[PDB]
């Protein structure tokens, strides 16, 4: 049917349901659900969606490969010199703002406000209260100033927060009060109630939450890292938190996924760890953005969310 999509998605129904829908012309819809299946299709595909880690093992065999929209924002696996690039890859951006803020607030509002306490209390039909703070006049530090980080400053801002952003980039965005420039940081940590790391993984930006230099900064600060594992050195964030250093840290990310069921970090008692699910690619919002793309492809036009792979 002119071009070939081929769907290797673990959302494959989802995405199948909502591209027949769009009734896109000269388009044959293929879709796999497991790897056994790809193999027979993937060499007739000139377009795939998928997961980079489901596509990885078939990609060799691609050779009509002329576009790949990722499902995941990150395709780190794809980058691995051992793989073609005779094809452009993009990715998915510009949707987990909101998805990020409710995140982040849900775990921030959890620990400000204790309700695993209450939890624990009302099992034992306890009733107590106990101090806590507003959020009101806090301060908020975001270490990325993209879309997300941008997200989660309007939201901070709306509960009353100060709001400081870490960027060189510079600029200043909004929804910050000031944004500020990596030489910064050590002075704005200082001042940080809770610190967001939303950070691509760059070799500066790999182990900014450095062993210890960095964790002096402040006793009942929490720490999200949301970004890639490669923020933190997992090992110095440990003693951190052990040593009243830090007060919590929420880790969404890690330098092994899955987290080892050995890793340390599972027990420790002021470390809250979720399995890389703080914002899902949502097939309506990823399949607008592919079928958005789909048209300038077609056209011979420069593709949203491009990846270079140099």
């Amino acid at each position: 049917s002119q071009r070939t999509l081929l769907l290797l998605s673990q959302d494959n129904a989802h995405y199948e349901r909502l591209l027949k829908a769009a009734h896109l012309p000269h388009l044959r819809i293929l879709r796999a659900d497991n790897q056994s299946d790809a193999e027979k299709l993937i060499g007739e595909a000139h377009i795939l969606m998928a997961e980079p880690a489901r596509a990885k093992p078939l990609l060799a065999k691609a050779n009509k490969l002329s576009w790949f929209q990722s499902t995941y924002a990150g395709v780190d696996v794809l980058l691995d010199a051992r793989c073609r690039r005779d094809y452009q890859l993009t990715n998915v951006r510009g949707i987990f703002g909101p998805l990020m803020s409710e995140y982040v607030f849900g775990h921030l509002l959890s620990l400000m406000r204790q309700l695993p306490l209450y939890r624990e209390q009302q099992k034992q039909r306890l009733w107590q209260s106990h101090p806590y703070q507003g959020l009101k006049g806090r301060t908020l530090l975001i270490l990325g100033t993209g879309s997300i980080g941008q997200h989660i400053a309007h939201t901070g801002k709306h509960f009353g927060m100060k709001v400081l952003g870490v960027s060189r980039s510079g600029r200043e965005r909004a929804g910050f009060d000031q944004v500020y420039q990596l030489p910064a940081l050590n002075k704005m940590l200082a001042q940080a109630d809770v610190i967001v790391s939303v950070l691509p993984a760059t070799r500066e930006t790999h182990h900014l939450f450095t062993a210890s230099r960095f964790e002096h900064c402040k006793p009942g600060a929490i720490l999200f890292n949301v970004g890639r594992g490669n923020a933190i050195n997992e090992g110095d964030l440990l003693t951190a938190l052990r040593t009243g250093k830090l007060g919590m840290a929420v880790l969404d990310v890690f330098e092994q996924e899955p987290l080892p069921a050995d890793s340390p970090l599972w027990g420790q008692p002021n470390l809250i760890i979720t399995p890389h699910n703080s914002a899902y690619s949502f097939p309506d919002d990823v399949a607008q953005i592919f079928v958005r793309n789909y048209i300038r492809f077609i056209d011979g036009q420069p593709l949203d969310g491009k990846i270079d792979f140099d």
